[PDB]
């Protein structure tokens, strides 16, 4: 009667010290078991969600506080909270400006948002995105910045609310505490970075981030590591710009460093290698990084990932990277020396035997001889490719389905045929035929290598 008295009183009331004290007592019930239930018993939730509209700050800090308590520890609190429009109310608070205050409030959308895209979608449309990097662009309360920054993580891995929170300017905003003392702040920042940066629209503003992002691979903190190199594999990812800042920034010497230390660790080296691939080409300069991986020893590690133990998001990584730095002559000598064409070469052939009978081996099929195409430009690798009788083999790819496959198989044989011997034993396999054929492929890039090996013979 008394807690059922209190929370009426409570929510008619007009005069504001009415306010205060009974929200004050609920309050300190809720220090208790037993006020998690008398609140909760009487409908407290429903009364205090509604105090989150008070005029009063001191009215809603106490609200927001029991919430909190009940959220924490009230079994079915949170429940009864969605019901009531708390997490619309919640939203709405965040333009408050006083960081303890703030701090319980984003603390409270964590522990809703948390396992729940309900709430997450709710959020979303209540504004949260905007409200919650608006957040991180102002304050420097650390408990604030890591609390906003645990309710962007939650949010970032919604189809829905990633996109809002990188409009909202998230993936600069999270930029700005990378460098903070706070390693749950760092680290959360580089989680929600990680998931927001997955084919987000191109950002401008992205030159500092990137920087940081760098300097972040020589930590000591595996998890840091991970993280950046995730990050900048993601934010290179066909976006030139991003690219030559990276580069400009030594970022090739930096990520060649960090698959050296990372050894077999392929939670590192994967995303790394994804970034040295994006790094080495289609930019103003993609040669330039694709000499430096050379220059910073990184050609003997890069054919040492294609064997065991490595697993296939790897090694197609690593075939992409392979292709990419055989377009630099000065690479072309020493790709060969580091025995890259028999593995390149292996690969293929098992590969295709799969395909005959996660990653698909079509990947790796169409990979591999795509690096061999490029580094059949060279000719002691011509001497090589041809030496692994792979001829027969390049020949039965002109019959695959996948185009790009036909293209590859296509462009390889077009390199080796431009030597005479090699020119009659491409004709002995009997690929007069399936070139000709190939002609009138709808792909322009398969017709045109079609016709040039038939030239060429
Ligand atoms: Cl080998």
């Amino acid at each position: 009667q008394m807690v059922s008295a209190i929370v009426r009183t409570m929510q008619n009331t007009n005069d504001v010290e009415t306010a205060r004290c009974t929200a004050g007592t609920l309050h300190n019930l809720s220090h208790h078991r037993e006020g998690l239930l008398a609140i909760f018993k009487s409908g407290g939730i429903p009364a205090l969600v509604k105090m989150l509209g008070s005029p009063v700050d001191s009215v809603l800090f106490y609200a927001i506080t029991t919430l909190h308590n009940l959220l924490l520890h009230q079994e079915g609190a949170k429940m009864a909270v969605r019901l009531a429009g708390g997490l619309q109310k919640m939203v709405a608070l965040l333009n408050k400006t006083n960081v303890k205050f703030l701090a319980i409030t984003t603390d409270c959308l964590q522990i809703l948002a948390y396992g729940n895209q309900e709430s997450k979608l709710i959020i979303l449309a209540s504004g949260g995105p905007q409200a919650l990097v608006n957040i991180m662009r102002t304050y420097t309360y650390e408990k604030l910045l890591w609390t906003t920054s645990r309710v962007l993580k939650v949010l970032s891995v919604c189809s829905s609310n990633k996109p809002a929170i990188v409009e909202a300017g998230g993936m600069q905003a999270l930029g700005l505490h990378l460098t903070d003392p706070s390693q749950r702040l760092v680290q959360n920042c580089l989680w929600t970075l990680r998931n927001l940066s997955d084919a987000a629209t191109k950002q401008e503003g992205m030159e500092g981030l990137l920087g940081t992002l760098v300097q972040l691979l020589g930590s000591d903190d595996i998890n840091v590591v991970t993280c950046a190199a995730g990050i900048l594999s993601n934010l290179t990812c066909n976006n030139y710009k991003n690219k030559m800042m990276v580069c400009q920034v030594g970022g090739i010497e930096a990520l060649v460093r960090t698959v050296l230390r990372a050894g077999d660790r392929e939670d590192i080296t994967e995303p790394a290698i994804c970034a040295l691939r994006h790094l080495t080409s289609r930019h103003q300069e993609a040669e330039m990084a694709q000499n430096a991986v050379r220059l910073h020893y990184g050609l003997p590690v890069v054919v040492k990932l294609l064997h065991p133990p490595s697993h296939w998001p790897l090694i197609k990584a690593t075939v992409g990277l392979i292709r990419n730095l055989a377009l630099c002559p000065a690479n072309h000598a020493p790709l060969r020396e580091q025995g890259a064409i028999p593995r390149l070469v292996q690969l293929l052939v098992r590969a295709h035997q799969d395909t005959q009978r996660g990653v698909r081996m079509e990947e790796i099929v169409e990979g591999c001889t795509g690096a061999l195409h490029i580094l059949a430009r060279d000719v002691h690798n011509r001497i090589v490719i041809r030496g692994l009788n792979t001829i027969p083999l390049f020949v039965q790819l002109l019959y695959s389905p996948i185009e790009n496959i036909q293209r590859v198989a296509a462009g390889v044989l077009c390199e080796l045929a431009q030597d005479k011997e090699a020119a009659e034993a491409i004709e002995a396999e009997g690929a007069t035929a399936p070139l000709t054929e190939l002609l009138h492929s709808r792909n322009e890039g398969v017709a045109t290598y079609a016709a040039a090996v038939l030239f060429r013979m």
